[PDB]
């Protein structure tokens, strides 16, 4: 018993051939797809996307393996939930809607679906939005003490399975709420819509959901490093324009900015702190919005 | 619970912080023994009566560990820090009447013993650490591939009640788990089973869970902390020292070991062993005479 946060948007199940990806589409104008993170679903757009919906087509789509995608089978190499290779199947189910040039949003893991998506198909985006994300390859190669820490879960949950599968499953609807609330700027879930927390719990209390959550982060770990890493010594930089929004106190801040960071990744990047912790869609709505709005608009 | 140290007195000694539970036996210079985590004094069973026929060998659970008491952690870790930890073993020495003592520690007990001689050499005739570098330098060189290896130091770091919540779904995996996965082997097959169940019982209860990730935080900020100091301060261990670690241990992955404690030891010999983390288990003929030849000497 979930709640419809997305009034007047349509319901989608998008055939790709590595299987269904499950979107909310809604609005008119220019296809905009919108991808969420860990460990949401699409509905964390709920704040934001009729208002992307006043000027575009939003395309609210559940990562695969995320929310009510299919989950793809997996490998040793974890290669469906690869950010290269969730960016193929987004490319394949935008097609499906006849949409192959198109604005990205995407939100932490989602986020680096997209800019990867950018760096392999760039001819695929007009416009690409980051929200709270550095590369991949930047938390790894930044991954310090402070930041061990700060981000435990990229290498608890890229641990070979069936640990963190095991430990999760301990106390899911614990973890999944502990994870919403310690990255907010709140501290607690009162940012959240109490109805996005139950989507995102009812998708966290499915253990093989958590299960393609761990293959992702395993991706993570791995195979998207290296292939961020070949990016970075080949110089190869995202040309799509970009708009990389933080948190004030979200993941990707730290003392050198962002969009510093973007900088070396991107041709065409502007960038802006929101003041939010790292759900900028929930936290900061409003915020949120203009800047895609305003970024996207053309 | 079986009696893995046949004919070992049982000593609960007190101290200000709590009891510290120890087997005893044999005779002459006085040697403690400190086990790391998820173990107890137990894991010396193979050592410790060879060393029983050189030496006092006083087989201790850690505070907060085994049979010790658990004294109440604060906000800052304090009595599961490597600093209280050894003050603690201090006291539980003093009330045998043993000021001037050999010590020997294992993982977490490897860390409060060099914590111990950097904080109160003159407590130490000569200090040997099992497969450990200073945590200052696991810290210093957590990096994407050891911060993948040894994902427990900030996974356990993680603010209460996150790690416990996530342990008590099924302690035994977890226990098992991490013996299994630092052992050469890759299972428990170097471990007496009457061993492991002595491990696997204390993880059983919340409190002694509990106890080890404070251990850890103590790890990932105090200890860090205090270790930042010294090394910082030029401070070096002046106790003749015996660096042992697994040829497959945690702490050859990371750095060369011996080079590490040559920045913290003025008086360091070190030798690897074929064994994975658990020397005393995996490896205890070599472990030993290790151990009683450097104790031996001088």
């Amino acid at each position: 018993d979930l709640a419809d946060l997305f009034p007047g948007f349509g319901s989608e199940w998008i055939n790709t051939s590595s299987g269904r990806i499950f979107a909310r589409v809604g609005g008119d104008g220019p296809p905009l797809l919108l991808l969420h993170g860990f460990p949401q679903t699409h509905v964390m757009w709920h704040r934001v996307a009729p208002k992307l919906a006043e000027r575009f087509k939003v395309i609210v789509a559940d990562l695969p393996g995320y929310g009510w995608s299919d989950m793809p089978e997996s490998d040793e190499q974890h290669t469906p939930y690869t950010k290269r290779a969730m960016a193929k199947q987004l490319i394949e189910a935008m097609e499906q809607l006849g949409h192959v040039h198109f604005a990205l949003a995407g939100h932490d893991r989602g986020a680096r679906v997209s800019y990867r998506l950018a760096l392999d198909s760039p001819g695929r985006l007009s416009k690409l939005a980051v929200l709270d994300i550095l590369p991949t390859y930047e938390y790894w190669q930044r991954m310090n003490r402070a930041y061990a820490l700060k981000i435990y879960h990229w290498s608890f949950l890229a641990q070979p399975a069936p640990l963190p599968e095991n430990l999760l499953g301990g106390d899911p609807d614990f973890y999944v709420k502990a994870k919403l609330a310690s990255w907010t700027r709140a501290g607690d879930l009162s940012a959240f819509d109490p109805r996005a927390v139950e989507h995102y719990r009812i998708a966290f209390a499915d253990p093989m959901r958590r299960h393609v959550m761990c293959e992702d982060y395993r991706a993570g770990a791995y195979a998207d490093f290296e292939h961020d890493k070949i990016d970075v010594e080949a110089g190869n930089k995202i040309p799509v324009p970009m708009l990389a929004l933080w948190g004030a106190s979200g993941i990707a801040q730290s003392a050198a900015t962002p969009l510093d960071v973007w900088r070396k990744w991107a041709s065409d990047v502007q960038g802006a702190p929101i003041e939010s912790g790292h759900f900028l869609p929930e936290e900061a709505p409003d915020q949120t919005a203009e800047a895609l709005v305003r970024f996207f608009s053309a």
